[PDB]
């Protein structure tokens, strides 16, 4: 049904490894939403057939108030073409880029509504594997939106680019579940305070080195719950991370989140 011709294409909004994604409008209904284009050479040459079929078919069947919506898609011979809600405030990205940390409010806030929004994905046994500031968007009224689940499937699993929101036993090839995603929320939540991820380093050689052996410090302005909500999510042992339930109901996260569970 849906073509090229459809749309009129306006600004790229952003760049993504195989994506370009452009603001574009609907001609018959004028519609505002985002178009993200794939070139079928690169897809095809990379061999990730399987987990963009995986990104439409998990995205498109998920309805949550915190999770980016994915309406269709279409293709045309050089390219695939998904039909994305459009978040007119941009990537947490670039808001942290601007204002270099994030204070507790804003960050526990960001962090109650990524929980809510992971709650239910787990609660289908989705799970989501690439939670990092670029792919968490912004709605009209601020909002956080999880998007770009190019990296999504099922649970119990087995498997380019940055190692510093992945956890020891993903890095390390070896299995994982649901709780990935909870290592990836202790990440953010320390690089929205302090400004750059715990892990953080020169080479992927050393990164990885600080990663399996969970080796981070906490500046002196982090505070005693942060730090307590932290260290209870970076834990070596999957088993031994919080559930998502605890991580909505942690005093520090009561005491500074703007919006309930
Ligand atoms: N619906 C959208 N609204 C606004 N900007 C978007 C939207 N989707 C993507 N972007 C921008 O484009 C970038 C790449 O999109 P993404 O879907 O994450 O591609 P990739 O899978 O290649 O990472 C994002 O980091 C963001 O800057
Ligand atoms: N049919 C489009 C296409 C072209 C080239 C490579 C992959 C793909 N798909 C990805 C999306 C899938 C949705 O069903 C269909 C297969
Ligand atoms: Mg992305
Ligand atoms: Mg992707």
């Amino acid at each position: 049904q849906w073509a090229l011709e459809d749309f009129e294409i306006g600004r790229p909004l952003g760049k993504g490894k195989f994506g370009n994604v452009y603001l574009a409008r609907e001609k018959q209904s004028k519609f505002i939403l985002a178009l993200k284009v794939l070139f079928k050479a690169q897809l095809e040459k990379a061999g990730v057939e399987h987990q963009l079929r995986r990104e439409v078919e998990i995205q498109s069947h998920l309805r949550h108030p915190n999770i980016l919506r994915l309406y269709g898609y279409f293709h045309d011979a050089t390219r695939v073409y998904l039909i994305l809600e459009y978040a007119p405030l941009g990537t947490v990205y670039r808001e942290l880029q601007k204002l270099s940390k994030f204070d507790e409010q804003r960050t526990a806030t960001y962090i109650t509504e990524l929980a809510n929004a992971l709650s239910y994905c787990h609660s289908k046994r989705v799970i989501h594997r690439d939670i990092k500031p670029e792919n968490l968007l912004l709605g009209s009224a601020g909002e956080l939106k999880i998007a770009d689940f190019g990296w999504s499937v099922h649970a119990p699993s087995s498997r380019a680019g940055t190692l510093d929101y992945l956890p020891p036993e993903m890095i390390e090839g070896r299995m994982h579940d649901e709780k990935v995603d909870l290592w990836s929320l202790g990440v953010l939540c320390y690089e929205f305070l302090v400004g750059k991820p715990p892990f953080e380093a020169n080479t992927y050689q050393e990164t990885y080195k600080r990663i399996s052996r969970v080796e981070f410090t906490f500046p002196d302005f982090v505070t005693e719950g942060a730090r307590d909500l932290i260290s209870r999510l970076l834990k070596h042992n999957p088993s031994q991370r919080p559930m998502l339930r605890e991580v909505l109901e942690h005093p520090w996260i009561t005491a500074n989140s703007s919006k309930p569970s």
